[PDB]
RNA sequence: GGAGCGUGCCGGGCACGCUCCGG
């Protein structure tokens, strides 16, 4: 299959070594393009190198086997793995390579790079191909490497590489106004430094329903909660409390009265907060998926459980554990956006043929539904084989799938042994499975890119998309909204097109100057937030038992990301916890150890970090509270603490480590 | 499981997600 009329004429501008825009439809081919143009980039000219960069662990792979592989006839293309089992840095594999294919992050990493070996310039690539190049905006890491590109642009920087973007979608960045639209797609040309968005002037598409459900006319397992959360927050003798329960504003509410109490250590308030945070997240489940699923939120949280106010919450759940359990195996209380998804299935995977995509919001969500579908009798006997599809993220709720897992499930789906998929938004862009014939949206508050990209993953002739949400509800809105910004976003990457040049340049430029300017004060006002208080005068403070544990000036940072306590008598406020934590990513300079905890409560604090021939104990920000001499707060982040902090020295801390004993 | 980022949401937060951690 040779290269079609669209997109020999999108690559145009391309081949003549202008930056560009390659805007063409989801499925299009914009790969098997941008390939062509590598191909007569490097025949062209000798030393060039190609840095192909992708958001998605398995698009690198995707994108090697199914189309950069080609090249390999005349040059050397190397796929960045996280499981080479012969690794070396990024500058070795990169120089020694015409084509290097990976996630972005692995190259600004290597831009950034303190060591030799590892450290790689944009001046050592004459093409940069930018796939989903929509994501080349604010703070992301596309937008990162970019930033750099515009202020060596505007210094007189030469021989910078040549930009090959590639996207379906820029999008609207939330704008609904023609003028709003217009300086979005502005904004984002200047942020790739893009002289023509080159598209098709001179692919089927799914037929698109509404599959609309209804609130539940009883609902007595989530009434039950609700009762229990009036009886929690009765308990805590507090006026003015938010009564919204089974909402995102109460979760953000409760947490922040949760942050406020610790901040002041009022413990019955903290931790009847904590609580019914949980009590909040099992009503979001019990309206997403399975009552059952609810019940477990909350069971799991209390199997692992004295003080009083901790005493009153589990007589308090105990109390109605069972009546909870055996509304949760009651049929009649079923949720109607799991009948909903029951009817789409079984109309559209009978007989097999049927290659689906379920997107859903949560790891957790997805796992569930895999569970709803192989406990449900209604779907048994339609050949369904069904697998769970998330990305690399992790918390203790939900663990990821590594780059191997998730090719697993891939490489299974795309022949159709198995026919369905439980996703989370990993698999929205980029993803190719030309049999997949049907995408639904279960419950989704996206934006209108996030929309168009999940829609395509239907590649198929005759392909269905569906939206599954609750009538009259904010995401059905959003999603008409959505449809719309899509046509604006079309009327508005036409008019940027056929801009007078002149008029364009002039605002190109004023754009890219405002961007580098914007971020040097972004930069100074970060420095000057980390100045605020010196080391010494901030300590830390257990968030459960309030005692005084470490200073700031304990601290210090290891590989510019884990803050660890260097002090040698810290070791007698934290016990280490038996079980050795695993994770499934080995690093070179370390692994982790156990989890540490609070000597006199018992509380959380990290883990211990085995770098290299020493045990470092991490904090984790989350489990204290900072205090200062002006303020007590918690913090989410330590990225957005007010004192300065060190980088760890290895030398220096074996030195002084080796003179006590 | 620490960090980076994004999306949704609320008047700097809340929640979720992806990515990085020798490729
Ligand atoms: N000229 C062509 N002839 C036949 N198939 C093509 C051609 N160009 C691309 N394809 C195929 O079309 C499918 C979608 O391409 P892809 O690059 O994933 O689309 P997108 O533009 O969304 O990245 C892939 O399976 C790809 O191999
Ligand atoms: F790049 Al696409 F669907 F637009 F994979
Ligand atoms: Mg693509
Ligand atoms: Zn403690």
């Amino acid at each position: 299959s040779e290269l079609h009329g669209y997109q020999l004429e999108a690559v145009a501008p391309a081949l003549r070594g202008r930056n560009s825009i390659v805007w063409l439809p989801t499925g299009a081919g914009k790969t098997r393009a941008a390939v062509h143009v590598c191909r007569r980039h490097l025949e062209g000219r000798r030393g060039g190198r190609v840095a192909v960069l992708v958001n998605k662990v398995h698009l690198v792979q995707q994108h090697l086997e199914k189309e950069f592989h080609v090249l390999r006839d005349a040059f050397k293309v190397t796929a960045v793995s996280g499981d080479s089992s012969h690794k070396c840095f990024f500058g070795q594999l990169a120089k020694g390579s015409d084509v290097v294919i990976c996630t972005a992050q692995i190259l600004q990493n290597a831009l950034l790079s303190g060591e030799e070996e590892a450290r790689v310039e944009l001046t050592d690539f004459s093409l940069l191909v930018i796939d989903e190049c929509h994501h080349t905006q604010k703070e992301a890491v596309y937008n990162k490497i970019m930033l750099s590109y515009l202020q060596k642009k505007l210094s007189g920087q030469r021989d910078l590489p040549q930009i090959l973007g590639l996207t379906a979608s820029p999008g609207t960045g939330g704008e609904t106004s023609f003028e709003g639209a217009v300086e979005h797609i502005l904004q984002i040309c200047a942020n790739l430094d893009t002289e023509v968005i080159a598209s098709a002037q001179e692919v089927p598409q799914p037929t698109k329903q509404y599959d609309l459900c209804q609130e539940r006319e009883q609902d007595p397992f989530g009434q039950r909660l609700k009762k229990i959360m009036a009886q929690i927050q009765e308990h805590m003798e507090m006026p003015e409390l938010p009564q919204n329960f089974g909402t995102q504003v109460y979760e953000q509410r409760i947490v922040e009265l949760e942050n406020r109490a610790a901040e002041r250590f009022c413990r019955k308030t903290r931790v009847c907060a904590l609580h019914l945070r949980r009590y909040n997240d099992a009503l979001l489940i019990n309206d997403t998926v399975r009552m059952m699923d609810a019940f477990q939120c909350l069971q799991q949280f209390y199997a692992d459980k004295k003080d009083p106010t901790e005493r009153f919450l589990a007589t308090t759940f105990e109390e109605n554990r069972a009546t909870l359990q055996a509304l949760a195996g009651d049929q009649r209380y079923e949720n109607p956006r799991l009948s909903k998804l029951e009817e789409i299935l079984q109309e559209h995977f009978q007989p097999g043929s049927s290659r689906g995509i379920v997107f859903t919001k949560t790891r957790q969500s997805a796992h569930s539904l895999l569970s709803w579908l192989q406990d449900t009798a209604g779907l048994c006997g339609q050949h369904i084989r069904a697998a769970v599809l998330t990305g690399s993220g992790h918390s203790n709720q939900a663990k990821g799938m590594t780059q191997n897992e998730q090719q697993d499930v891939i490489t299974l789906f795309r022949y159709g042994e198995l026919n369905l998929l439980f996703s989370t938004s990993v698999a929205e862009e980029g993803l190719d499975i030309p049999e997949c014939n049907i995408v639904v949206r279960y419950g989704l508050m996206t934006n209108e890119i996030a929309m168009v990209q999940a829609q395509g993953r239907a590649r198929a002739q005759n392909s269905m998309y569906s939206v599954l949400a609750k009538a009259n509800s904010r995401e059905v809105y959003r999603e008409q909204l959505n449809e719309s910004l899509v046509g604006l976003m079309e009327r508005a990457i036409r008019a940027v097109q056929a801009m007078p040049e002149r008029k364009y340049r002039l605002k190109i430029v004023e754009l890219q100057r405002n961007a580098v300017l914007s971020w040097q004060v972004k930069e100074a006002r970060s420095s000057e937030r980390r100045q605020l208080h010196d080391p010494d005068d901030v300590y830390f403070h257990c968030v459960n038992c309030n005692v005084a544990v470490c200073r700031g000036s304990d601290i210090r940072t290891v590989e510019a990301m884990h803050h660890v306590n260097i002090n040698p008598n810290f070791r007698f406020y934290y016990t280490v916890s038996s079980g050795k934590i695993h994770f499934e990513r080995t690093f070179r300079d370390w692994e982790p150890g156990c989890r540490i905890v609070c000597s006199e409560c018992r509380q959380e604090w990290g883990m211990e970090m085995i770098y290299r021939n020493v045990t470092l104990p991490i904090l984790s920000i989350k489990n204290f509270v900072v205090v200062t001499p002006d303020e007590k707060k918690k913090y989410k982040k330590w990225s957005t603490v007010t004192f300065p902090i060190e980088e760890f020295s290895y030398l220096e801390y074996c030195s002084s480590t080796q003179d006590e004993s």
